[PDB]
This record gives C-alpha cells, sequence and structure tokens, in this order.
C-alpha cells in the first residue's frame, strides 16, 4: 500500500535533527524522501507495523509527532507541486 | 475537495520561520493545522486556484516546497498516526 508518512520535529536543536536522519534513514528504505520530513513509502502491513514499531522508538513521543496517509493507487497523477 | 498541503521550509532563522506563519494564515482559512508545516484543506476549484497563486508569492521558490496531494472522498478513512 502507499503511505505518505509525515514528521514533525523541531529542527532547531541538534537532538531533533538527529531524529529526523533517523526516521529518514528507515523511510527511504521502503520509498523515496520528497521533502525533509515527509516520505512517500511503499509497504506490505507487515512492514507498516514493523516501521511504526521502530519509528516509536526512534521519535520523541512527547514533542514530535507522525501522520500516516493512505493514498490509493493513482496517487502521482494526484500530486501537484510548487518549489 | 480535499487537499493536503505540506510545506518545507527551514525554520532555525528568522526568515523561515515568518514564511511558515504566513502560509500558516492563508492555508487555516480553508481547513486546519494538523503539524506544524502541514495543513488539511477543504476548497472549491476557484479557491485552489486562488491559493495556489499566493503560496506562490509567499514562499522562497529557490529553497522551499509545497505539495498538494488532492485526497479522495473518505481520506479521513484512511489518516492514522502513532
Amino acid at each position: 500500500m502507499m503511505v505518505l508518512v509525515t514528521y514533525d520535529v523541531n529542527t532547531e536543536t541538534p537532538a531533533g535533527r538527529k531524529r529526523l536522519r533517523h526516521v529518514a534513514k528507515l523511510c527511504v528504505d521502503y520509498g523515496q524522501r520528497v521533502q525533509n520530513s515527509v516520505f512517500e513509502c511503499s509497504v506490505t502491513p507487515a512492514e507498516f507495523v514493523d516501521i511504526k514499531h521502530r519509528l516509536t522508538q526512534i521519535i520523541d513521543e512527547k514533542t514530535d509527532s507522525i501522520r500516516f496517509y493512505l493514498l490509493g493507487k493513482n496517487w502521482q497523477r494526484r500530486v501537484e507541486t510548487l518549489g
């Protein structure tokens, strides 16, 4: 299934920026980093449970948040850009 | 129609934080700031065109980017959080 991962972390600190690097390291195994903290990923349901599980341990859950959008097929024909 | 807007800007400088707030002020007219630089928007075709126009002026096109994902209806049945 396609999954868009949007990670909200405060990059004004070294530790923030380091968690971003880890989250990115993890998500790019499963697809592509299209902005600094946005990822277009391709995962089986087992992989998705595994990813959730590892993301939990990387992120600071009190300050950070991750959202997952499950778009269908023809999701590429449904993205537009600027910049 | 529902559109997800994701804005990539560097917020370690005042100039980036300004641009983000300005994008925020615009996008919040049409939906919600679900995370610091992500906005879930509800828009007519005409609203979508005018917004795209103004975002274009606001952002630094060389160092920033905006992605608009058109969410299908019942897109809410397909969002999860950790």
